[PDB]
């Protein structure tokens, strides 16, 4: 890993904890889905966190969808994450350290012949479907593309208005959905990923089943979610983990 200087040309605040940064750094090309890792100096030592780019590896303008974290630590003490706070008060022109070559394997290539690709995604881990997307390269494979976007309410929605661009390009191909968790709101399904695939209610929503003998499903983000939806799916529609050596029916980046 080789760090390299960026700089930041845009902070977009979608609300108060959901922001996305467009940065300018000479990171090498990378594969749709992949993503790099961020760096700050906090108290004079480099603090590093893995993101995914949510641009097209086609477009030099490389674009980081985060959350500023908040968690309740060992001590009962509510507290702020450590690298993205300091992220979210970066401005246009501010540095900010860049991996120069991305990692992980949450990409096209990884992913079997099938009839549907089911990209299910929580809160900032839409990311990587989104680059995936607006590259739109090898998805000539695949019969029908689902996106299926879960958050809390439907404020934190960020990309919707993206989803709807995509979905007007891709012609019908493409199904989108939005899922809320925490609200009632018109156009969006009510609930969690695993409980709406369960009851049939996503299934029926967007018209496509979600089996072993048409599909390949994408997991990204919750690392309770990404767990709880391959326990389901293992369970209930015998669907495999993908591993490095064993090929299956899912493929999962918890973040
Ligand atoms: C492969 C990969 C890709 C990722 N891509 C992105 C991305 O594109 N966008 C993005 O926003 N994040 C992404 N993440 C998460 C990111 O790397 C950081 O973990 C996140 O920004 C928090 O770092 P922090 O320094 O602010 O918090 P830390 O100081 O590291 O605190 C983390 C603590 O809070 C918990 N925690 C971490 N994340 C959350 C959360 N979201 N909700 C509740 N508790 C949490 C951890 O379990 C830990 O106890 C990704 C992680 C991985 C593994
Ligand atoms: N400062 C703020 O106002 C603010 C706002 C948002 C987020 N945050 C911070 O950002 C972090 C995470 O925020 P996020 O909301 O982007 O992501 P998240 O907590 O992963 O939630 C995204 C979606 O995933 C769902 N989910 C959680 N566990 C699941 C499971 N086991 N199975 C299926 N779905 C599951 C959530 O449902 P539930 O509704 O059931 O949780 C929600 O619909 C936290 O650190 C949080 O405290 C702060
Ligand atoms: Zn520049
Ligand atoms: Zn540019
Ligand atoms: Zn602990
Ligand atoms: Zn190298
Ligand atoms: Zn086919
Ligand atoms: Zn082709």
């Amino acid at each position: 890993a080789d760090w390299v200087t960026g700089k930041v040309t845009k902070v977009q605040n979608w609300t108060d904890a959901l922001f996305s940064l467009t940065v300018h750094a000479p990171v090498l090309p990378f594969t749709a889905g992949q993503f790099t890792k961020l760096g700050l100096e906090i108290d004079g030592e480099r603090v590093q966190r893995a993101y995914s780019y949510v641009n097209s590896p086609d477009n030099p303008d490389l674009e980081f969808y985060l959350v500023t974290v908040v968690y309740t630590n060992d001590a009962g003490e509510v507290v702020k994450g450590k690298l993205s706070p300091r992220l979210a008060a970066l401005k246009p022109g501010d540095e900010v350290q860049v991996v120069s070559e991305a990692a992980g394997f949450f990409v096209l290539d990884e992913v079997p012949h099938c009839e549907t690709l089911w990209m299910l995604a929580t809160g900032t881990a839409i990311g990587p479907y989104l680059s995936i997307l607006r590259l739109g390269k090898d998805l000539d494979r695949f019969k029908n593309l689902v996106l299926v976007h879960a958050a809390r309410y439907a404020a934190d929605l960020s990309y919707l208005p993206l989803m709807q661009e995509l979905e007007k390009r891709y012609e019908g191909k493409l199904r989108i959905q939005t899922v809320v968790s925490r609200e009632t709101a018109a156009g969006s399904l009510t609930g969690r990923i695993p409980a709406l695939i369960e009851s049939g209610e996503l299934e029926s929503t967007i018209g496509l089943p979600m089996n072993k003998e048409t599909s390949h499903v994408m997991l990204c983000g919750n690392p309770q979610m990404v767990r709880d939806t391959q326990q389901l799916l293992k369970e209930t529609r015998q669907m495999t983990k993908h591993l490095r050596r064993r090929p299956g029916h899912m493929t999962a980046e918890h973040y």
